[PDB]
C-alpha cells in the first residue's frame, strides 16, 4: 500500500514505473502500483 510502498523506498505510479524500477506490490486502493 502507500505507507509500506513509501517506507520501503519504492514510487508509487499510476503508469508505466520509471527507469530501472519495477512494479513490486501496489498503492492508492490497488490502482496503482509500488515501483522497486
Amino acid at each position: 500500500d502507500h505507507y509500506n510502498c513509501v517506507s520501503s523506498g519504492g514510487q508509487c505510479e499510476y503508469s508505466a514505473c520509471p527507469i530501472f524500477t519495477k512494479i513490486q506490490g501496489t498503492c492508492y486502493r490497488g490502482k496503482a502500483k509500488c515501483c522497486k
